[PDB]
């Protein structure tokens, strides 16, 4: 899927994909958005720790947390409580929006 | 795709899909989500005029027009002026989320 | 996902998707095309039986059971035993191929 | 798209998609099958041209064409003339299909 929903998180290995773009949680703890085998951004923090997982959260700030929970990178977005999503456009930019504005209210359970 | 980008238009016979969840912008001008075969909500607006078009604007709003740019409806979530996003998400619900509150910025032209 | 391939089944409910275009095992026993709310095919089997399921074979037969385990509805292209797929194409033809004729052995699981 | 069909050709540049999976026919003539950043495997005819396309024939083989068009790689499978699929699977696989068994004749266009 190319969208992260609040509240829910990318664990070690899981990324987003659309066409040949892959927004990926590394193993190594590296979250990079690749265009085929090309790194287009990356945020760094590769070798910081083993195992990390991509957390969207419902204040809307995207953190990278390492297995005891500590944020080894975040977006610096959060703030009003509410639902937000996580986007890897088509035109290859990974965009956070929020929150909600209208919905038709037709989610099932 | 399931999403419709700000400055983004659904022609008539087009529509958002996800699964077996279709999100129609129908020629008889209704806009309707369906599930199957099963209509689970529409604008209700069908017979109202023909060919009609739906538009994500960048003001927020959602919005059915006609050929003669004439709205037929509107979400009425117009507003602050920026990107938003029409999502057809996988727990069947039809969401608009905006403005933009962080990006990569690693688009392409 | 549009593909189907042997030694996988659809439980009832279960279906293959493209765009607008649904192929559903239902539950009153009719295996259905849709295209939105249009029924474009059918096995015509409906109120057969109940909760059947769709199972593609590795003999290229693309078979209709019931819970009893007899078959209600067949393609009949049964034949060689390999590998084959039954695709919901995108010009809306549901069509089986097989077998293989050639593969990088690239698989994984 | 995860399907290439016969009679369908892929220009440089452009590929098949499947979640972290890329098939694609790069500007220096190789076609490659990468997971990620990594090449799973590739048809190792990088820098005999520029500009390649692949072509998925309608009797049954799939080859590389430089601008000129000289094959300068094929999976040598031509065969009966008839419809066949290229499909990068969701196993990882890439496999060629065909010919048709079975169809509903559904199809448009
Ligand atoms: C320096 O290497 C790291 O960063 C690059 C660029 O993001 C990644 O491709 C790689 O896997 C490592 O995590
Ligand atoms: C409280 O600080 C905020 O940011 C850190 C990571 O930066 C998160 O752990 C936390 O939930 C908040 O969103
Ligand atoms: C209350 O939650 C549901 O509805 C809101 C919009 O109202 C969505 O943001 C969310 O994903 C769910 O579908
Ligand atoms: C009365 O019928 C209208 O509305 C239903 C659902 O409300 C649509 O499915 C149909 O195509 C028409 O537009
Ligand atoms: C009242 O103005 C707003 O609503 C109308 C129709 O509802 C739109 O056409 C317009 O662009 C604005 O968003
Ligand atoms: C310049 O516009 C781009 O960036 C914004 C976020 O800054 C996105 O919302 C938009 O869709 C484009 O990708
Ligand atoms: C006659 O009704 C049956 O067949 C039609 C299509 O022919 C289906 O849409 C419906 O669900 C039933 O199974
Ligand atoms: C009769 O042999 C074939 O046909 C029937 C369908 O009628 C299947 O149940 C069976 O497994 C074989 O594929
Ligand atoms: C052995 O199975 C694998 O290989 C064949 C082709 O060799 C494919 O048809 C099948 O889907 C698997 O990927
Ligand atoms: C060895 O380099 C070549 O082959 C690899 C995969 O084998 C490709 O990734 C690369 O772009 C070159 O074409
Ligand atoms: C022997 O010919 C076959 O293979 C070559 C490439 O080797 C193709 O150009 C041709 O159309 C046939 O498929
Ligand atoms: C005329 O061709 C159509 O039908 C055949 C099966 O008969 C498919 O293989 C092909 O892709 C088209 O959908």
């Amino acid at each position: 899927d190319n969208i992260l929903y609040s509240g829910e998180t990318l664990s070690t290995g899981e990324f987003l994909n659309y066409g040949s773009f892959v927004f990926i949680m590394q193993e190594d703890c590296n979250l990079v958005l690749y265009d085929v085998d090309k790194p287009i951004w990356a945020t760094n923090t590769g070798g910081l720790s083993r195992s990390c997982f991509l957390s969207m959260q419902t204040d809307g700030n995207l953190v990278v947390y390492n297995p005891s929970n500590k944020p080894i990178w975040a977006s610096n977005t959060g703030g009003q409580n509410g639902n937000y999503v996580c986007i890897l456009q088509k035109d290859r930019n990974v965009v956070i929006y929020g929150t909600d504005r209208w919905a038709t209210g037709t989610h099932t359970g």
